[PDB]
């Protein structure tokens, strides 16, 4: 379900991963995240390994990470970790070694070695990524393939929030419910309690709430 | 600390309160619903902080469904009953859905204003009162001496029990239990200290700047 069906219109995955949609135009279109062309009367262009590969580029965003000449550097992750590396169960233990590696032959201060000082840092003697970027990708679910299945977005915090292709057509869903967060508003507007949305929606009180302020 | 002096530009504001800057405009800008100030010379400044307050309030109430052009009569009756700066007070949670239920009944089936009122109330057991999805924003406001807002905790935070206090952080987003701002943490963790090393700095937990953070 993750590769071949565009799942996301760029203002969708905007809001999703907390990104300007702007921003999101430009990755997709040379390209940094899998995209694809509009079906007829529709704006889907993200499948849900584009999804994937535009929220771990957010968290190199959110980090500080130089993003206008951060191509090489995925090139060269993709030639070393493998395709859509990005979306890879490898990239959080295989990725800082493999760009420190690109870095030091780039040259001190050089573009790919801003990008690659924005990820990593030392830790006990080895370079590692930083946790505000590792906090990010360990949100991410793999597949038999080792590329993402699912993503929890902790914006939502408690509720446990993902984006799931097989559930709620990859809009985000509380995992352990499997309900649209968009189907727990309605009800809420309306002037139902807490209670009784938690109730009928399969959640708690706390987690609607986590999930209203996201 | 919390009526003469602008504390809060448009674009603080909107980032803050999760509103559209370009809504703050027309409420601070109209005739006007929230309190405003001209700019200071040289300076963005317009909200002081009980207008704020107004704006965090109007902003559960659009977040609710609530119309919003046509609310200022609304506004006003409220204002003549609650007193001055009602949307701020600490007697609007208790008393407001009853004083705008006798509003709407005045007002005509399906007019303006009763669209307002029915956006906001729900019976309950016998009577009218607020809808719990907006009870929830109005229950994070804490109150001075003169029963006004002194204080708003931001639920998008979640238990980094982030807040809104204009004696601390010049009212910008602090975390309650240390006074630090959020803005402090953020150059630390994207330089790449760790979570613990950042929470133990700056007063914390990580699992409060997690929440903060996202």
């Amino acid at each position: 379900l993750r590769f071949d069906v565009p799942l996301y219109t760029l203002a969708e995955a905007s809001r999703y991963l907390v990104v300007p949609r702007a921003t999101l135009a430009t990755w997709a279109d040379q390209p940094i995240i899998t995209a694809l062309p509009h079906p007829t009367g529709s704006h889907a262009r993200l499948p849900f390994v584009g999804i994937a590969e535009a929220y771990v580029l957010n968290a190199f965003r959110r980090a500080g990470v130089p993003m206008q000449r951060i191509r090489p550097s995925l090139d060269w992750l993709i030639k070393n970790v493998g395709p859509h590396a990005l979306a890879s169960q490898d990239l959080c233990t295989d990725g800082a070694e493999v760009l420190w590696r690109f870095a030091e032959r780039s040259g001190e201060g050089s573009p790919d070695d801003l990008v690659v000082r924005g990820l990593i840092v030392p830790r006990s003697g080895q370079y590692v990524f930083k946790e505000i970027v590792e906090h990010y990708l360990q949100q991410i679910s793999f597949a038999d393939d080792n590329l993402a299945s699912m993503i929890r977005l902790p914006q939502y915090g408690d509720a446990n929030v993902v984006l799931d292709p097989r559930r709620g057509y990859g809009q985000p869903v509380f995992d352990g419910s499997g309900v649209r967060v968009a189907d727990v508003l309605g009800p809420l507007r309306a002037g139902a309690t807490f209670q009784a949305v938690a109730d009928d929606y399969g959640v708690t009180p706390d987690q609607l709430r986590d999930a209203l302020d996201a």
